[PDB]
């Protein structure tokens, strides 16, 4: 019954829109374990892209998170059959290509972005009191 | 046994400081109910400061915290004994002067600020990447 749902990603500067994405991993079913994985600062920056906030500090703040049931700290940069085995992970939960291969096999679970609600969209709006002219 | 916990605040751009302020809060007993009273945009911004998220949004996020067990929305801007006894507050928790009275009344439980780690922190750590010559 308990159906083991694991969510990989950044986090770095952790808000609402992680956090409505985790919600909706956690609610994919009734009875559920979310498992996170929290990607290294080394394999972030050389694969993905720019992040702020060391693993440890992206790790942490995670812990806080109501929806979030353990954490894997780093996480495996690629999922893998392997990997599901290993931890009994029953779908993958991400927006919506590395994920292709996790939706032909069955093992996948779209949830939804949401936008303007990031941490540099609060920063925009802050910016935005101040008139160019 | 179970003890009624009270927190007030903004939650503005809610960041790990917050959050570590609520988990000391809920963990100030073996059993609690933290109560979490959200500040309104206008009494905030009138008596306090500046706020870039509307009390409908700085209250979404406060429900993805795990520590958190009630919101009051928005909440009164003062605490009276009155309140106190309306819902069963056993202490209030904040950090260290409008809480004396709470002191006095044996109604107050000290929680610690985290330094180095709010929303606006993070921003000037990405702007450090910048020289400025």
């Amino acid at each position: 019954k308990n159906v083991v749902i694991y969510a990989d990603g950044v986090y770095d500067m952790l808000h609402l829109g992680h956090m409505k994405q985790l919600e909706q991993a956690k609610k994919l079913f009734e009875n559920t374990t979310l498992i996170v994985g929290v990607t290294s600062d080394n394999e972030t920056k050389l694969f993905k892209g720019q992040v702020v906030q060391t693993l440890e500090e992206r790790t942490e703040t995670l812990k806080h998170i109501r929806w979030v049931d353990e954490i894997i700290s780093p996480c495996p940069w690629v999922v893998t059959p392997e990997f599901l085995e290993k931890y009994k992970i029953d779908y993958v939960a991400h927006d919506d290509d590395i994920y292709a291969w996790l939706k032909r096999a069955g093992k996948f679970k779209a949830t939804q972005r949401t936008e303007g609600v990031s941490t540099t969209d609060l920063i925009v709006r802050i910016l935005k009191n101040y008139e160019d002219y």
